[PDB]
């Protein structure tokens, strides 16, 4: 492996559940508020952090937009 091929792969590990997590946070879902769909979530405290931080800054976002 390349050490740019290296860094790619040591990148992907980084912060991997902020990174899964707060996208899916960010993700819209008119049904449901971010307290609804973070209820459901069965992965970890950082998760459940990352996930309503992004759902609620990103509703925000959308929210300015008009």
């Amino acid at each position: 492996m390349l050490q740019k091929k290296i860094e790619e792969i040591a990148a992907k590990y980084k912060h991997s559940v902020v990174k899964k997590c707060c996208y899916d946070g960010a993700c819209v879902n008119n049904d449901e508020t971010c307290e609804q769909r973070a209820a459901r979530i069965s992965l970890g405290p950082r998760c459940i952090k990352a996930f309503t931080e992004c759902c609620v800054v990103a509703s925000q976002l959308r929210a300015n937009i008009s």
